[PDB]
C-alpha cells in the first residue's frame, strides 16, 4: 500500500517546477476561478505518454471552454519537458499548450501517491480532477501498459460542473443514462421548508421516495457531454501518423 | 491522506460476505483464471448507486464474454443487499445477477482506502480492476455525486487483456486514437535476440527508435471495445423509467 490524497479534501499544497516556471497548487487555478486536471505519465520519449499528451492537446481548447486548465507530472527534467515538446511539435505537428510539472527527486510523485509498484522511480498514468475551490472531486489510477480515455475526463469535469450548478447528482453514463436519460437527480431534501416545495408539488419524475429527477441542463450541455462521448467511439478520419 | 492498495500489487488477502456467500478474494476468481472488477457505493436505496447496479447488469454479458466477474460493496448488510436487488427488480425489471459484499463494520472499506472526507461512514465510488493473477492493474475512485461510466471499465479490461495477450502497450483513446487508430505499441526489447529480430526485418510502423506500432489485433476485439464506446455515445432509443 501507499497514502494518496482523498475525495474532499483540499489539494495539497506546493510550488512545484514547470516548463512554464513555478505554480503554486491549487492557488494559481482557484484565484483564476479555475478547475484543474493535474495527470502523470513515467517519462517524456515515451510513446503511450506521447499519445496521450497529443490527446489532451487536441482536446484543450474543450477543456478551456468549461474554464479547467490542465498540469502534466513526471519524474523528467524540465530540459526534457521542453525537447520533448519539441519531438511532438516537429513528429506529430501538434503544439502542447500547458505546462509540465518536472520532478526530479520524486517529491510530487510521493505527495500524490503515484509511485505504485509498477515502478519505484516513475510515476503511473494518475490523474486528480480539482474544483475551482481547490478540492479534490475524482482520481483516476491507469497502468503504465493502458493510455487515458482522455474524453471521460471532459466528461467527468462537465458532469461535476453541471452538478454544483444545478444542485444535482448524476446518473451512471450521463447523459445516455438507460433509466433517465440525459435526467440528473435530485438531491435528499436538506430542509424542510424546502422538502414541501418538492413533495407538495409535482415538476420531478420518481421511481419512489428516494428516486426522483428532472432535466435541467440546458439541451447546449447535454450536447457538449454527448460530443465528448461520439468522439471517443468515432474511427479516425485521417491519422495524424500519415502526415509527418 | 489516506492509503490505498497500489497498481502491480497482489489484491488484499480477504474473506468477504456478500449476498452470494463468504468469498475468498482475491483466490475465488484467480482459481478459475477470471479477472474481476470490484466497485463500491455509499449506500443501497441510493438513485445513482441504483443507475450504476443497472449499468453493470446490463454489460454482465460483455463483462462474462471477457472472463471478468463483478462483485459490488457497500457498508450495508446482505439483507439491505437483498431487499435493494428485489426493488430494482420489481421497479426497473433488471435483476443484478452479481454478488455484492456486505461491511457493516467499515473493513473492506478500510482496507481499499474506500473512505474518503466526503464520508467518514459510506464508501466513494471506487473500481478495482484485477487480472487472473489477482494483481491490480487499474484503480478509479469516483465521487458520492457522479456515476460512473461503465463502457470505460469495459474497455479498460479489454484493452489490458489484449495489452497482455499480444505483448503491447496501448495508446490513449484506443481503439480510436487520434495518431495511429486501433495501433498498439511495440515496448523496447525484451531479449537481444527481439532487438535483433525485429530491428529494420520486423514489420513496425516507427515514428522514432523509442515509438514503433503494429495492428495485431482481431478486427473482433477492435470492434468489441468500439461498441462499448457506441453504447456510451448513443442517446437511448427507450428509457427504463417508461416501463417496469
Amino acid at each position: 500500500p501507499g497514502s494518496i490524497p482523498l475525495i474532499g479534501e483540499r489539494f495539497p499544497e506546493m510550488e512545484v517546477t514547470t516548463d512554464h516556471g513555478v505554480i503554486k497548487l491549487p492557488d494559481h487555478y482557484v484565484s483564476q476561478g479555475k478547475w484543474f486536471v493535474l495527470f502523470s505519465h513515467p517519462a517524456d520519449f515515451t510513446p503511450v505518454s506521447t499519445t496521450e499528451f497529443v490527446s489532451f492537446a487536441r482536446r484543450y481548447e474543450d477543456f478551456q471552454r468549461l474554464g479547467v486548465d490542465l498540469i502534466g507530472l513526471s519524474v523528467d527534467s524540465v530540459f526534457s519537458h521542453i525537447k520533448w515538446k519539441e519531438w511532438i511539435e516537429r513528429h506529430i505537428g501538434v503544439r502542447i499548450p500547458f505546462p509540465i510539472i518536472a520532478d526530479p527527486q520524486g517529491t510530487v510523485a510521493r505527495r500524490l501517491g503515484l509511485l505504485h509498484a509498477e515502478s519505484a522511480t516513475h510515476t503511473v498514468r494518475g490523474v486528480f480532477i480539482v474544483d475551482a475551490r481547490g478540492v479534490i472531486r475524482t482520481m483516476l489510477y491507469y497502468p503504465m501498459e493502458l493510455g487515458r480515455l482522455v474524453d471521460e475526463i471532459l466528461r467527468i469535469v462537465k458532469a461535476l460542473k453541471l452538478g454544483d450548478s444545478l444542485k444535482r447528482a448524476v446518473p451512471a453514463d450521463w447523459p445516455n443514462n438507460e433509466i433517465i436519460g440525459e435526467g440528473l437527480i435530485v438531491p435528499p431534501p436538506t430542509t424542510e421548508d424546502q422538502a414541501r416545495a418538492r413533495m407538495e408539488s409535482g415538476q420531478y419524475r420518481s421511481l419512489d421516495a428516494w428516486f426522483s429527477w428532472d432535466t435541467p441542463a440546458s439541451r447546449d450541455d447535454v450536447e457538449e457531454a454527448r460530443r465528448y462521448l461520439r468522439r471517443a467511439a468515432e474511427k479516425p478520419a485521417k491519422l495524424l501518423y500519415e502526415e509527418a
